[PDB]
């Protein structure tokens, strides 16, 4: 069972779903084919805390999440999930980086057929995996969203500016 709440965002409207107080789902699912949502709930109110968190994300006041999530995909996927999840704010990894971090030398390639299959965007930072050419990627304007993303996250100001004196 699932229910979702959409809100607005810089890069697009974002469909949150799950049950209860859990994330399942989180994407801008605008402009793309997404069958699962006609079996969800609408519910205004849903995901209190995770829409709190993500306004404050975009406004620059907030780095690290507090949100139960229920990831769902094979071994694998989980696995490069989960080290997605160990990925700091404001940086970035290489695929190459992941697949070795996961135990996997040599899988850059899956790693970003699996990042690609990320359910829950942002939160999940399946934008902060990038090649070592350093092109973006990502068909139905993902490129763009991903780069304004990693352009947020660059320019965080330093935390605490009595360190200057």
């Amino acid at each position: 069972m699932v229910h979702y709440r959409t809100i607005d965002s810089p890069i697009g409207p974002l469909t949150l779903a799950g049950h209860g107080s859990v994330l399942t789902n989180l994407r801008m699912l605008e402009q793309t084919y997404e069958p699962s949502r006609t079996h969800w709930t609408p519910d205004p109110g849903a995901f209190s805390g995770a829409v709190d968190q993500l306004n404050a994300y975009f406004a620059g006041e907030l780095t690290e999440f507090d949100v139960e999530l229920d990831l769902r995909g094979t071994d694998f996927q989980q696995r490069v999930w989960k080290a997605l999840l160990t990925i700091p704010y404001g940086e970035t990894r290489s695929y190459g980086e992941i697949a070795d971090q996961i135990g996997a030398p040599g899988a850059a390639r899956a790693v970003g057929l699996a990042n690609g299959h990320n359910p829950i965007a942002i939160i999940v930072p399946c934008h902060r995996v990038i090649g070592a050419s350093g092109k973006l990627t990502g068909y139905g304007g993902g490129i763009n969203r991903k780069r304004a993303l990693l352009e947020l996250e660059k320019s965080r100001a330093p935390a605490d500016l009595t360190l200057f004196d």
